[PDB]
């Protein structure tokens, strides 16, 4: 099944993580990252980014700090489900020929 | 859910108009398939949208049974997620 892969950082500062991953083609509409300080210091985020997006900028952190950074690919799938039938059987008008 | 209360409200020698009963809104749309009763594999399919509670069934042959099948029909959206990939990054600068 598709997943993302391949997650780094492209650059980092001392309040900043700047994730990059990737992901097949339109294989996702949207991506849900989850990120927290690794201790669990401090509040679990998470965030939705466009499926089209490869890189996500991580702001507001605090310096000397390890992240446990999670990515997930999210899809929606559309079907068409059908009830039980009803059946019933009717004779049209006139003589039959 | 499915549909009920199949019926004609009006025969003729080529016509069958159907009526029906579903719960408002419970379809998207309708499935109605029909075809002559003494006959196998010549079934005739088509769709109606989920607001209609009758159809005219035309063309038909006079004197001659017909089976008729309504199935309800429901658009279902999904949302799923991928297993996760997870990864630690430790930011610059000093820990205070
Ligand atoms: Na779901």
């Amino acid at each position: 099944l598709p997943a993302p892969k391949n997650l780094v950082v492209s650059e980092v500062t001392e309040d900043s993580l700047r994730l990059s991953w990737t992901a097949p083609d339109a294989a996702f509409d949207s991506f849900l990252i989850q990120y927290q300080e690794s201790e669990k210091v401090g509040e679990a985020i998470n965030l939705t980014v466009p499926g089209s997006e490869r890189s996500y900028d991580l702001t507001g952190l605090k310096p000397g700090t390890e992240y446990t950074v999670s990515i997930y690919g999210v899809f929606m799938k559309m079907s068409l489900s059908k009830s039980n039938p009803l059946s019933a059987e009717f004779t049209t008008g006139g003589h039959h020929h």
